[PDB]
């Protein structure tokens, strides 16, 4: 039993909700907040703007830290870092951008991440301003992700044209 609240079922271990991710982080605090990152950890929009902002901005400071000792991650990379006020931890995870002219086929290994994680508060994976299909993502997301990932999908109309057309 853990706390998530609402979410509709998908499958053995995917599920799914109409939320923004950041508000569920707030309720929740879970183990896990997946950010969905660039290979430079700025996080500018989206999910990643919202979650740094929500953040007061902490989660761009420890970011630059980060690249500034290690360098950039790898499209389908991650790394762990704090979660702050919104989680324990925060998996940033690089899906490809295709409206920067990455690789779609890496979004597999991009969820292949989720899986060092039992449980996971996530958004759709290259999903807006990403620029790929979110019925694709979610279709690789429950193809690849064997550990329990609660989706939060921020945009109603998505949410609706995302349950109404899973297979
Ligand atoms: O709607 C699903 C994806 C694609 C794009 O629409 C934004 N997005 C989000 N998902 C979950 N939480 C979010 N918080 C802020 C944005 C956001
Ligand atoms: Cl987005």
């Amino acid at each position: 039993v853990n706390s998530f609240s609402g979410y509709l079922k998908l499958t053995d271990n995917v599920y799914i909700k109409n939320a923004d991710i950041v508000e569920e982080a707030k309720k929740v605090k879970p183990t896990v907040v997946v950010n969905a990152a660039n290979v430079y950890l700025k996080h500018g929009g989206g999910v990643a703007g919202a979650l740094n902002k929500a953040t007061n901005n902490a989660m761009q400071v420890e970011s630059d830290d980060y690249i500034a000792t290690n360098g950039p991650l790898k499209v389908g990379g991650s790394c762990v870092l704090s979660g702050h006020n919104l989680a324990k931890h925060c998996l940033h995870v690089v899906g490809p951008n295709v409206n920067k002219g990455e690789d779609i086929q890496l979004l597999k290994s991009a969820y292949e991440n989720f899986n060092q994680h039992e449980v996971l508060l996530a958004p759709l994976l290259s999903a807006g301003i990403f620029g790929a299909d979110p019925i694709h993502s979610l279709r690789v997301c429950v193809d690849t992700v064997r550990t329990n990932v609660y989706l939060a999908v921020f945009d109603k109309n998505l949410y609706d044209k995302l349950v109404s057309s899973f297979l």
